[PDB]
């Protein structure tokens, strides 16, 4: 069985004499851990929920004692998930499992079973990690590249600096941090979620204190008319959340009109540019804050975790937003994860351009097939000309697309005959498809993230799948 | 299955060859290993399609990348149910965990070749020829780290007292698993004349390893008793042939120790080579070099302790009459199959390998005697308590302890079951871990025995987890 990978939760549950009877989750943030405790306590009071702090307590190595700690949360089996942004990183968990014998346990409400001292606590580990100084050199490579590929083609716009970029453990943690930041500043606090679903943003915004936000599902011009009618009447609005190159329909919102409404009614615009990249699009003039999941195409390798937060120095709220984000900043991006991101980010522009070219060819190849009703891709969707107001010159139309077949039961046979990776993540170096089975947490849509493979390769796997689906 | 995904090299390779469904797969480093699996499936169902696809990163400017980013993919129908022979021959020949994630990161830069003409297995990587985004943190195939491993192994087998030559680092051979070391030495001895003795050694892969190696006349001796040695001597005196004998110093799971002195004396009179595995009874605790021609060691176990690296060891005794025969063969046919990242971890954790052995021998001794004096316990298998005790006290260095492994035989089997399930420690088949672990007879001699690998925790800690389990078993 051994060498074993994973097992930090099994090892931690053994250390607290609870291998059974409870479920467990591991966080780096006690803030995020406490939120899970509240979620269970507000669904069932008197439920035993304990929050155990593991720490490597007595070391003179600053790297180890600042990173070899985690928070274990126990709750009843009776038993959020869209909050998969605050859990322990994969490489962070394997780091803390290797050092668990050197770590001690604390719990505030003292159940004496949760106060354990490690078998080797105080002793020196057999080796040091390969990264040094919290991986802050690799974190600055990440911040510089993120800042350099969002620089706008407008030469009269202030550039983005590395210190205007904030790194977090996931893209959802980045969205959570900016949502909690806008709530804490004074004034009213009603948020607008515009053209953004099939993500964790709505639950995260609700849990960050916006008790219920104005949802605009589609991201249409009519939707914007309803928003403007409400603002002109005297309605309040402090922050708007939207995503550039929306999923899974590849819609593009009117960032110009959104920015114009923000300019007269004084709210903050948060745009996520994970799907439509900053390599392909120039959205800096229209966003006050840009969120990006580094786990996706930024990394490509699908072996590292990260999230980014870009505060626009051209924003009327730059100063207020940056002061809060830096005021409450905590380095929660595990260094090993930062090492991989800083290496794979070097060819992030090149890889984006490559899979946008192939995605355009595959989208138009699929569009011309009789079994397909229509294909959702920026070159083919009604927002086509909207996508072009922001498209950088010489650049393409993204790596994501979705297929709507004519008959739903053809979509199912096609998806099963399609010999490529299947799963929920996007921005991978290998192409991946998702059905409506997942993404449900048209009802026969098939989403496709296009990777780095040749156009002949992807064309072959799609054709063969269409053949086996066709009677 | 959200990204980052751990593992998935086998799923990614199956997609590359257009066979994500309908087939089973195994990934090896050696072509010989792959060919052995193919034969085993072909002789149980000849009409089964078995293909062997070699993945390789062919041309890199770093020699590290192109020599280690290569693996062998073996596909066979799902109809095949794996037997014990293939199970163990796969547990010793499979790709290491860190080696699998290394080649998954580089799979886009690798191409596929197949000897048999199936065009679906002749693929070019999407990024083939391009430069990888980064280099591994280890350099020069980790041969500096590998020299620490060979140096440490050589220093703690240096036979005490007597009058023998010391073991140098170049007498140590590193392999990917403990069984790969046993497999390599078994095939080496075939060239000489084909009778192998496996002595006090089961619950291991040595029988499949030796049988598949070519020994056409095997002799199994389950316990390692003196009475089984009498059967061997009667057979040798009668004129029987025997070329190699396999034994483990402290047996699994009864902690028995064979008469290595008598075994070595028989080897000196009938001219066969003795291979001793010292994984359980360590080289820190025991001095067995005078009685073995070859010593094998699983580095995955207490040598590493952290249960996060894979390695196997082969030490050729320079005081052996066959030293120059066996050493020449092992290097005549040597291939570096220890992934450098695995060697880096082993080279770090081995530095306190003697210290950790002493720590978990002390705790295991205290807990063994605690269990022995409990009314619910019939007897405990530990070198201080077994009839084989006095056999260990000859090979045992003084100031050193009695090992980290023990097994418990309760008086009532249904007490053993309730005890094992109430026992709040790690459960699994591996031993030599830094945290203590238990195994029932489900996995793996009474059929209610409970085996225990003792880790680095206090006696107060281990006694507490044991006592509480005993309470709930009453
Ligand atoms: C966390 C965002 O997840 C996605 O990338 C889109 C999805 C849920 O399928």
């Amino acid at each position: 069985f051994c060498p074993i990978v994973g097992g930090l939760t099994e090892a931690a549950l053994i250390r607290v004499k609870r291998p059974t009877g409870v479920k467990a989750r591991i966080f780096i943030s006690r803030e995020a851990a406490s939120r899970l405790e509240h979620t269970v306590k507000v669904k069932d009071p008197a439920a035993k929920v304990s929050v155990v702090q593991f720490e490597l307590r007595q070391s003179n190595s600053p790297d180890l004692s600042n990173w070899a700690r985690f928070v274990l949360v126990l709750f009843p089996e009776s038993f959020f998930w869209l909050n998969h942004g605050d859990g322990i990183s994969n490489r962070h968990a394997e780091f803390c499992n290797n050092l668990l014998d050197f770590m001690d346990s604390r719990c505030d409400e003292d159940e004496p079973d949760y106060q354990t001292c490690g078998p080797r606590s105080g002793d020196k580990p057999a080796g040091l990690p390969t990264w040094t100084n919290s991986g802050l050199e690799e974190k600055m490579v990440i911040k510089s590249v993120l800042a350099k590929c969002i620089r706008s083609e407008n030469a009269d716009m202030l550039p983005v600096q590395s210190d205007d970029v904030f790194l977090y453990s996931t893209g959802m943690m980045a969205i959570g941090k900016i949502a909690r930041a806008m709530k804490d500043m004074p004034g009213d606090d009603t948020a607008v979620i515009f053209g953004w679903l099939y993500s964790g943003t709505l639950p995260l915004v609700k849990d960050s204190g916006y008790s219920k936000p104005i949802l605009y599902g589609r991201g249409t011009e009519e939707e914007l008319d309803k928003l403007e009618s409400y603002l002109a009447a005297g309605g309040k609005c402090t922050v708007l959340f939207t995503e550039i190159t929306s999923n899974p329909q590849l819609h593009s919102p009117n960032l110009v009109r959104i920015k114009n409404l923000a300019d007269e009614y004084g709210f903050t615009v948060v745009v996520d540019d994970t799907i439509g990249t900053s390599v392909n699009l120039d959205i800096l003039p229209y966003a006050d804050v840009v969120t990006t999941s580094l786990t996706k195409i930024f990394n490509g390798a699908c072996n590292a975790m990260g999230g980014s937060l870009i505060v626009n120095p051209n924003s009327r709220h730059y100063r207020r937003i940056h002061t809060y984000l830096q005021g409450h900043f905590e380095d929660l991006l595990f260094p090993a994860d930062a090492v991989v991101l800083s290496e794979n980010c070097i060819d992030y522009p090149e890889r984006v351009k490559r899979c946008s070219a192939t995605a355009r060819a595959i989208a138009h190849f699929l569009a011309a097939h009789p079994s397909i009703d229509y294909v959702n891709y920026p070159t083919l969707v009604p927002s086509r000309e909207e996508y072009e107001r922001y498209r950088r010159d010489g650049e393409g139309y993204g790596y994501l697309l979705s297929i709507v077949f004519r008959e739903p039961d053809f979509a199912v046979r096609f998806f099963d005959a399609l010999d490529i990776w299947k799963g929920p993540s996007i921005g991978t170096n290998s192409s991946i498809a998702l059905p409506y089975s997942v993404l449900a947490h048209p009802k026969h849509i098939v989403r496709l993230s296009v990777g780095l493979e040749s156009e002949a390769w992807l064309r072959d796997r799609v054709t063969e799948a269409l053949a086996k689906a066709t009677p």
